[PDB]
Parts: C-alpha cells; structure tokens; sequence
C-alpha cells in the first residue's frame, strides 16, 4: 500500500512539476520569440530620430533582461534533464529546451547586432538628443516670453476671448511637457544622466501650470456675470426691473 501510495504521490509531483516546467518553458519561449520579432522589425537606419530613440530604449531594456533569461534557460535545461532521468511522459506538444535555446540564440544574435549598431551611433544619438533638448529648451524660453505678451495682462479682454487664447496656451504648455518627457526617457536610455535638478525651465512650467487652464477660470466667475449681461442684451426693457 505504501509503495503504491509513494508511486502515486511521486507520479503526481512529477506530473505537476512537468506541467509547471512545460508552462514556464512555453511562456518563456513566447516571451523570447516576441522580443526577437520586435528586434527584427526595427532597423538602426530608421528615417526618424523618434523611431531611433524608441528602438535604442527597447534594446537597452532587453540588454538588462539577458542575464535573467540566461539563468531561466539553465533552470529549464536542468528541469527537463530531471524529467527525462525519472522517465516522465512528455506530451506531444512539449516545447524542448533546444527550441528555447535556438530562439534565445537568434534573439541574442539580433540583440548583439542591434546593440552594436546603437553603440556605433551612441555619440551621434547623444548629440541628436542634446540638440533636440536644446530645441525644446529654446521653444520653452520662446513660449514663456510669448506667454507674457498674449496673457490677460493685456486690457479690455472679454470672458470668452482670453479663454480661447488660454486654451491654446494650455495645449502649447502640455505639448512642451510631453516633448520634455520624451527627451528625458531618451537621455535615461542612452546613459546621458545629467543632474536630476529641475532645469529653471521646470520652475517656469510650474508657475505657468498654475495660470494655464486655471487662467480660463477668470472666465468662469466672470462668465456667470457675462451670461446675465448677455440675457439683459436680449431681455425686453419693460420686463427688466432695476
């Protein structure tokens, strides 16, 4: 009875370890195959600086994962050899470690070719990102200088009027923030780690944010007064009571 129970308990633990190892092996092979297909689709000779930045950030993210993937391949290799030594029955749909090693080898060869091409252009990509960042900083200074000219400090504005201009200002400032965040992700991806001090541009963006879409709010309390003025520009004089 004990031997039957041990054989049943062993066969059950061996079957569960085999299903867990096969599931982890299938998921890991899908993850390497997808990472390899994404590496194949992107060319270093991308026409746009934006595609080159996205591709370089992706290759660096994969380079960090290679050391983890290598440990997983070794764990799966030892696991399958244990199932074979214990006469486990492999299902016909079993993904053999040789397929994972082949996809892992193909992924490493594409990753080495793409990483080498990024490393050859690192200085040019770093100069392009520093030039784009200087262009974003110049656009930031120009937008803040224009901010004063077209903000409501100008006299005789109407609730609606400035609100429309402060809706454009809101779009320009938010587009500027999105461009700055893209440059920051690219700088992190190319190891262009320059001091985490908000550039004096960040303090200007924070002041502008307080008076951005919020400045349309001066056309919120005044808007309620104007709606009454407009109704009076439509109300019959006899009906109006002083």
């Amino acid at each position: 009875k004990v031997n039957l129970k041990y054989d049943s308990w062993h066969k059950e633990v061996l079957s569960k370890f085999g299903q867990m190892l096969g599931s982890n092996m299938t998921e890991f092979h899908s993850q390497i195959s997808k990472s390899r297909q994404e590496l194949e689709q992107h060319s270093v000779d991308t026409a746009s600086t934006s595609d080159a930045v996205t591709f370089i950030t992706y290759v660096q993210s994969l380079k960090r994962k290679i050391k983890q993937f290598e440990k997983q391949v070794e764990l799966y290799r030892n696991g399958q050899r244990l199932l074979e030594k214990q006469r486990f029955q492999f299902p016909p749909s079993w993904l053999y470690i040789d397929n994972i090693e082949g996809e892992w080898g193909a992924f490493n060869d594409i990753m080495r070719r793409k990483d080498s091409a990024i490393q050859q252009q690192v200085a040019n990509l770093q100069m392009k990102i520093v030039q784009e960042d200087r262009a974003v900083e110049s656009r930031t200074t120009d937008l803040l200088a224009d901010w004063e000219k077209t903000k409501p400090v100008t006299g005789n504005l109407r609730p609606e009027e400035a609100l429309q201009a402060l809706t454009i200002y809101e779009g320009k400032f938010g587009r500027l923030k999105d461009d700055r965040e893209k440059c920051a992700k690219a700088k992190e991806a190319l190891e262009l780690t320059e001091t985490g001090l908000l550039s004096g541009s960040e303090e200007r963006v924070q002041v502008a944010l307080e008076e951005l879409q919020d400045l349309k709010g001066v056309w919120s309390e005044l808007s309620k007064i104007w709606e009454q003025i407009d109704q009076m520009k439509e109300q019959p004089w006899v009906s109006v009571q002083p």
